[PDB]
């Protein structure tokens, strides 16, 4: 059997600023802007006490379910609209093994069950941090006050 | 205990000219060239009777692993050099959930055990069929004669 500890170890996953663990698997050798590359891809893991806190990306991000527990991805449009997609293998429910979280929204994510969860993420315009913006729980309760409950599950204070 | 039948059905997978089953998941709404797109992803399944026959792409292709049976990417460099990689979820052996099959190279894949295999494939500059190229067993035994053994599995005559 394989725990979360086995994946972080063998895959060499670093802690992530947004939450969970990660490690750039491959990066294009082609360029988009003489700044960013054509695509970037990582492994992304979530342990029980983990979550990927609300943050926004300047580009589209492809999600590939790799293993473990299924996830619920929470998204808030730039209009306050909250939607959700589930990633995984239980096709009976709205679970899909892939999903595209559209650039411009503020999304988070959590496992639908205790345990561990490993995914694969791919942002086309090569991910840089000037294309990343994490958010304060305050900054998120001010805008979108209607989503107190959820904005507390995917955001820490200050 | 899902099986290949559930996947092909729920994900609506139709035969691929190169073999196996597939269905585009998402394409990138952003353009790369006036011709192709920034990116594209498709699902791709493999059953005990199917293998992905040697073919060549114009762009790189990322491979994600959703579930099923570890595969094996057989690649042949333009200089006639056969390399292999183990896609899958067993970290004990050299299995890795993601793999990058470099463009300009002729490759194919088979499963490792009988069963099924759902896989994620992301080719960067939008996969147009101009960037594709399937090969006959003929040409493959001509060029690269020292690899007949595997050419007789991931290829077919006439």
């Amino acid at each position: 059997m394989q725990n979360a500890d086995d994946f972080i170890k063998f895959l060499e996953l670093e802690q992530h600023v947004e939450g969970g663990f990660y490690r750039s698997s491959y990066r294009s050798e082609t360029a988009f802007d003489p700044s960013r590359q054509l695509w970037s891809s990582i492994y992304f893991l979530l342990r029980t006490g983990e979550v990927s806190h609300f943050h926004r990306l300047t580009a589209d991000e492809m999600w590939y379910f790799h293993a473990g527990q299924s996830l619920t991805i929470y998204m808030i449009s730039p209009e306050g609209e909250l939607t959700t997609a589930q990633l995984g293998l239980d096709l009976a429910a709205g679970e899909r093994p892939q999903f595209l979280v559209p650039k411009g929204c503020i999304f988070g994510s959590a496992m639908n069950q205790d345990g561990f969860s490993l995914v694969g993420c791919m942002v086309s315009p090569g991910f840089t941090f000037d294309d990343f913006e994490l958010f304060s729980q305050e900054a998120l309760l001010a805008m979108y006050p209607q989503h107190k409950a959820v904005v507390q599950k995917l955001s820490r204070p200050e």
